[PDB]
């Protein structure tokens, strides 16, 4: 089904990133008092963030890659530190959000910090608060980061498009990409997402 | 098969810990220059560690719980900061290792640090170096920690017995347990273990 196809896209993008010469570092972090406090401290440093809405009728890696490229182009044109994307389906219903946070040109952040991109992923609003705040923390450390809030096939297709963006930005220079799934410890949806991402990663390494 | 039964034990112990009043915090960390350096710094602070060998003919949560209790009793009797267990099958072949690191009585570490136990799990020798070093780091911060090195059903049964130990030590006082799976980013065995633990955790939350 759609979730299986989106997971296969994640596996294919993980394999492709490694074949191009970079390591994928996968981390899973719980929402805890320590991670919540870090996220809140970073969010306090940045409602001030611009929003735009993109229409993605179906969950595909190619569509998320193109939306992320559009968001980076807008950040460059406006000189902004971050942009919040609302992602909607063909009926206009929201199927995800992506906060994109840049510290400068992406080629330069990759070289200065030694990481091409940090991709945070969450499904629940509680995980997403932490994912968004940690993306801002990464930006304030000098790196390019994004935080995807979505579920099921949309979350996986978003992750696959973000890995494709990381691969394109790396240009075979060998910098790693870090993927961080954030989950509220009690939320089975967050747990299901983490399990699906880990399974897709296991399949990429076989 | 054995792996499925061991995973079901993990799921049952996760459910039981939560029903007793504590949160399970699950983290997955990659081996990276940062985590390797932290692990090496802690290992340098502690070949000096005592070894004992326990015979566990089959991968069961009850047997790992009892072995861990025996290890804690030995630490108390000898006044030692850590003990390395070799775990062997009925033919004497090694099926895992567990480094157990205590900062004092386990009831007191749970109260002082706000965490009852930190359980690190790895399959590959590279993940296990980091798991062992991070267990020592936890001990030096005042907490009780253990690092399991094993694969398949043995790793999962070890994790299930460690969760049972955490539940017993918590005595319903509500402190969380932290489980940390450590993987070398390229190693499919480490990835397979992380995927199996995440799936068992998703099943516990449903």
């Amino acid at each position: 089904g759609a979730e299986a196809a989106a997971a296969a896209a994640v596996t294919a993008e993980l394999r492709a990133f490694r074949a191009a010469g970079g390591t994928v570092e996968l981390e899973d972090l719980p929402v805890t008092p320590e991670t919540l406090a870090r996220a809140e401290a970073a969010l306090a440093r940045l409602e001030s963030v611009a929003v735009e809405t993109y229409t993605v009728p179906a969950p595909t890696p190619e569509a998320f890659l193109a939306a992320l490229e559009a968001a980076l182009a807008r950040l460059a044109a406006e000189g902004l530190p971050a942009i919040l994307l609302r992602v909607v389906d063909a009926d206009g219903n929201l199927v995800g959000s992506i906060l994109v946070a840049a510290a400068g040109p992406p080629a330069e952040s990759a070289a200065a910090t030694g990481r091409v991109l940090t991709i945070y992923v969450a499904s629940s609003p509680e995980g997403l608060k932490v994912a968004r705040g940690l993306a801002i923390e990464t930006r304030d450390a000098g790196g390019l980061a994004l935080a995807i809030g979505a579920s099921g096939a949309w979350a996986l297709a978003g992750l696959a498009g973000a890995l494709a963006l990381a691969r394109r930005l790396a240009e075979a220079h060998g910098a790693p990409v870090r993927v961080v799934t954030i989950g509220d410890p009690a939320n089975p949806t967050d747990a299901a997402l983490a399990a699906a991402i880990r399974a897709a990663y296991a399949a990429a390494l076989e």
